[PDB]
RNA sequence: UAACUGAAGAGUUUGAUCAUGGCUCAGAUUGAACGCUGGCGGCAGGCUUAACACAUGCAAGUCGAGCGGGGGAAGGUAGC
């Protein structure tokens, strides 16, 4: 399971006397091989907020089901106001993404992929739109079934 | 045989936050200019502004097998 950690922030309640300061951190784990989730963690301290947002990523898993090491079909999603779209690519490409959209990729396993944000770059919200793709992606053996044809009759 | 295959984001409004929305940055390119510095070769390029005014030299001649004249050099014969 490797793991990564997209994202580190800072944020504050104010109270009387002053401000409680704390940590927020968001990250994503995955086996490689079409398996992925990620999430989020708050604590006092980054290793507790990264510890958190671990196990909840660990919570939080899908099944991807990948065409060898690239997407099946291009996908585009979105959640609220951050719009992604992803394409797959040739042998060689590699994964032409921004560091979110790049993170869940990697985890799940995609080696050739072409990808761009629209919208709000917000790690969070890129993250969630990146994941909701990948889970809505389908593939040839599920279209057959669902159309009661054949892989071949499918093309 | 081959004639293409292609798309990354970041900073900044607030005590936090999400959104909207401008501004700024990372790339490629140039008939470039300026600053510091400067060994060689190959191949290219070189008034983008005053279609402003121009000294001087050169950039359109050739034909005597179209024609009549006119020139000045070599020869020969005759006298001395
Ligand atoms: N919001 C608070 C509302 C408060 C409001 N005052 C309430 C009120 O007044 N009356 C109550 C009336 C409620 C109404 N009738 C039911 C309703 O809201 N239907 C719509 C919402 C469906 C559902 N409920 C929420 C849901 O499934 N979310 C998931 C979730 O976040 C996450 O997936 C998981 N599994 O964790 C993510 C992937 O990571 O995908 C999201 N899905 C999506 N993201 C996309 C997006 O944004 N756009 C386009 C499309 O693609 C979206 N789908």
């Amino acid at each position: 399971l490797v793991e990564k950690l997209v994202a580190v922030d800072r944020v504050a309640k104010v109270v009387k006397g002053g401000r409680i300061f704390s940590f927020t951190a968001l990250t994503v784990v995955g086996d490689g091989n079409g398996r992925v989730g990620f999430g989020r963690g708050k604590a006092r301290e980054v290793p507790a907020a990264i510890s958190k947002a671990l196990e909840a990523a660990r919570r939080n898993m899908i099944t991807v089901d990948l065409a060898g090491t690239t997407l099946q079909h291009p996908v585009n999603a979105r959640h609220g106001a951050s719009r992604v779209y992803m394409q797959p690519a040739s042998e060689g490409t590699g994964v032409i993404a921004g560091g979110a959209m790049r993170a869940v990729l990697e985890a799940a396993g995609v080696h050739n992929v072409l990808a761009k944000c629209y919208g709000s770059t917000n790690a969070a919200n890129v993250v969630n739109a990146t994941f909701k793709g990948l889970r809505d992606m389908t593939s040839p053996e599920k279209v057959a079934a669902k159309r009661g044809k054949s892989v071949e009759e499918i093309q």
